[PDB]
């Protein structure tokens, strides 16, 4: 689990 710049890896 990692929350990138999109604050959520739904497609980021």
């Amino acid at each position: 689990r990692k929350v990138p710049t999109g604050s959520n890896p739904q497609k980021n």
